[PDB]
């Protein structure tokens, strides 16, 4: 990554794919500790030992 601290601060960035473009949204899994994804991540579908592909995501407006 690479950016300056003279403008944008804590912009819309994913947790995994850490996207930059402003297209997706904040999608927080249903039942989980810390699982947030964006439109893309969702479209493709992500998961792991912790998060299960059978976990739905909710749309929130925080980031
Ligand atoms: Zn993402
Ligand atoms: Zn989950």
């Amino acid at each position: 990554g690479s950016s300056g601290s003279s403008g944008v601060f804590h912009p819309v960035e994913c947790s995994y794919c850490h996207s930059e473009s402003m297209m997706g949204f904040r999608y927080r899994c249903q039942q989980c500790h810390n699982y947030q994804l964006c439109q893309d991540c969702f479209w493709r579908g992500h998961a792991g030992g912790s998060h299960s592909n059978q976990h739905q995501m909710k749309e929130y407006t925080s980031w």
